[PDB]
RNA sequence: GCCAGGAUGUAGGCUUAGAAGCAGCCAUCAUUUAAAGAAAGCGUAAUAGCUCACUGGU
């Protein structure tokens, strides 16, 4: 595996922790720039077809932690 | 009924000595799918294992 979506997103987002997500979003960050990048690096471990799918998943982990 | 799948990010986040689907608090997305819950029970110290939901076959 490579750094989990969580840590990748943490380091990306620029934080050391997650949240209570729906309520207190922990930070914002640029998708088409950043979420895509992570989607790229995480690809060897993603069962995704297109990068666009690879993304949907990453963005999906960002929600669970609120970003 | 019986046979076989029940999966990937991922041990979701947080918290917690541990907290991994299954103490508790937030959520509960998305992927690849014929289908397959951020899991409905049992199980574990935590893991693992087992079932269940859904799908195929007969
Ligand atoms: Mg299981
Ligand atoms: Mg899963
Ligand atoms: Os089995
Ligand atoms: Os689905």
């Amino acid at each position: 595996k490579t750094p989990p979506a969580a840590v990748l997103l943490k380091k990306a987002a620029g934080i050391e922790s997650g949240s209570g997500e729906p309520n207190r979003n922990k930070v914002a960050t640029i998708k088409r720039d950043k979420v895509r990048e992570i989607a790229e690096l995480k690809m060897p471990d993603l069962n995704a077809a297109s990068i666009e799918a690879a993304m949907r998943m990453i963005e999906g982990t960002a929600r669970s932690m609120g970003i």
